[PDB]
């Protein structure tokens, strides 16, 4: 039978979601099930749990990022700059490998969504435009990004059947690290500004693996291996959310951890 949105809400309860607070949702769908109207039906179900004083965020990128084909470059490859779509946060879907809920969420009536296109990340709440600006290049995943107020806002990660890598926060950690040989990426963006497509270069930390040994294109990556070790090591709320082994996760104690972590295995 497909899961209905009330037996969803009642797990999700049980799970330690409460009216008021603010989870950022890691789901994989294939492992939830079947759903009463598809995946509509557990976005419905998180804002049903979090209430309407509660917030949800979402780390949900854009389908079209040129990341790959402006990285190590200096500037956008010339046939790159000239055709590509300008960022519009109205109407750039979602970035599909992260899962396919990210693009109900995003479409979900006054969600808001922040201006950059990579990191891109989208809110539902009263809290949510405090949560996704500023967004700025350069920013994407530590202070001054949607993820550092995140974590200074109470913030829960809830994973549903995801897997120790998908823990998006944890770029937080990475980014504020006091550890040598933290690398760095080069790519560009093109953003609307005042309607004008503008093409931004900046540098920020690799995303895809902080130090050389976490780079590996397969993993593991420090993430997973924080979150792993994060996991076996913690107390963490644990139960069915459909179909899915899900977990509840305080947010500024996994990154505390993984700071910690980083900097106890790699000299400063
Ligand atoms: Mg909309
Ligand atoms: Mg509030």
């Amino acid at each position: 039978t497909p899961w209905s949105k009330s037996e969803l809400v009642r797990q999700l309860r049980d799970l330690g979601v409460r009216s008021g607070d603010m989870v950022m949702p890691h789901v994989s769908l294939r492992a939830v099930g079947p759903l009463a109207d598809g995946p509509q039906t557990l976005v419905d179900a998180l804002i049903e749990a979090v209430g309407p004083t509660g917030n949800i965020l979402a780390f949900v990128s854009w389908r079209d990022s040129p990341y790959e084909q402006t990285l190590g470059h200096d500037a956008p490859p010339a046939a790159i700059a000239q055709s590509w779509p300008a960022f519009d946060p109205d109407h750039a879907p979602a970035y599909p490998g992260f899962g396919a809920i990210n693009e109900f969420i995003r479409t979900y009536p006054g969600c808001r969504r922040s201006a950059h296109p990579d990191a891109s990340m989208a809110a539902i709440g009263p809290d949510a435009a405090w949560l996704v600006a500023p967004h700025e290049m350069g920013a994407a995943y530590g202070p001054r990004s949607p993820i550092a107020r995140f974590l200074a806002h109470a913030g829960k990660i809830l994973s549903i059947g995801a897997g120790p890598d998908a823990v998006t926060a944890l770029h937080y950690a990475e980014a504020v690290a006091r550890i040598e040989g933290k690398r760095r990426v080069t790519y560009s963006m093109p953003l609307l500004r005042e309607g004008k497509r503008v093409w931004v270069t900046t540098s920020d930390w690799d995303s895809n693996g902080i130090l050389d040994e976490y780079a590996a294109p397969d993993g593991p990556d420090a993430v997973e291996r924080i979150a792993r070790d994060y996991l076996a090591r913690t107390r963490v709320a644990q139960g069915p959310v459909g179909g899915a082994q899900s977990r509840l996760i305080d947010a500024a104690d996994i990154v505390s951890f993984g700071i910690e972590w980083l900097e106890a295995r790699h000299a400063a």
